[PDB]
């Protein structure tokens, strides 16, 4: 569901 991944530089975690 969420966009909780390693990238682009650091980790990014947007609760979609």
């Amino acid at each position: 569901t969420y966009s909780c991944h390693f990238g682009p530089l650091t980790w990014v975690c947007k609760p979609q």
